């Protein structure tokens, strides 16, 4: 596994309503799965663009240990929400995102609610989904590779499968495979 340091500075907690799980901070802007500002009764056939007209700013509560990160705007990009704060991570290691296929290694920082708890060595099965641990708060949580001392992003976990296996996106927000957050 790689040592996970650069980007445990970067876990946050978002919270959206009752729903509450992790964020990843880079410079002003957290992403984090979408899905957040469902109420799963929305789950059934969510209008995430209806959805997210009607939130607003404080509608979003983001904190990284217990500083409150302001939200400033809020926009979506596939399935990925792209919080702006009111302030950059002076944390941000040199980063980028990327995307892999199944087969290809990467670790995976567990964290419960914007706390790292593990760090863990995955692969994507072929039909793109990955069997570990990780449940409700786990959710999104990110993988990455560390190439000298840039990370590489390549996944952010956003569901639990019934099978107990599990779907995410890369950081773009494009879900690897036909899965969808409905």
């Amino acid at each position: 596994a790689f040592p996970s340091g650069k980007v445990e500075g970067c876990m946050v907690q978002v919270t959206c309503g009752t729903t509450t799980l992790n964020g990843l901070w880079l410079d002003d802007v957290v992403y984090c799965p979408r899905h957040v500002i469902c109420t799963s009764e929305d789950m059934l056939n969510p209008n995430y663009e209806d959805l997210l007209i009607r939130k607003s700013n404080h509608n979003f509560l983001v904190q990284a240990g217990n500083v409150q990160l302001r939200v400033i705007g809020h926009s979506m990009q596939n399935c990925v929400l792209k919080l702006k704060v009111d302030t950059a991570n002076p944390k941000t290691p040199k980063y980028k995102f990327v995307r892999i296929q199944p087969g290809q290694t990467f670790s995976v920082l567990a964290c419960y609610n914007g706390s790292p708890s593990g760090v863990y060595q995955c692969a994507m099965r072929p039909n793109f989904t990955i069997k570990g641990s990780f449940l409700n708060g786990s959710c999104g949580s990110v993988g990455f590779n560390i190439d000298y001392d840039c990370v590489s992003f390549c996944y952010m976990h956003h569901m639990e499968l019934p099978t107990g296996v599990h779907a995410g996106t890369d950081l773009e927000g494009n879900f690897y495979g036909p899965f969808v957050d409905r």
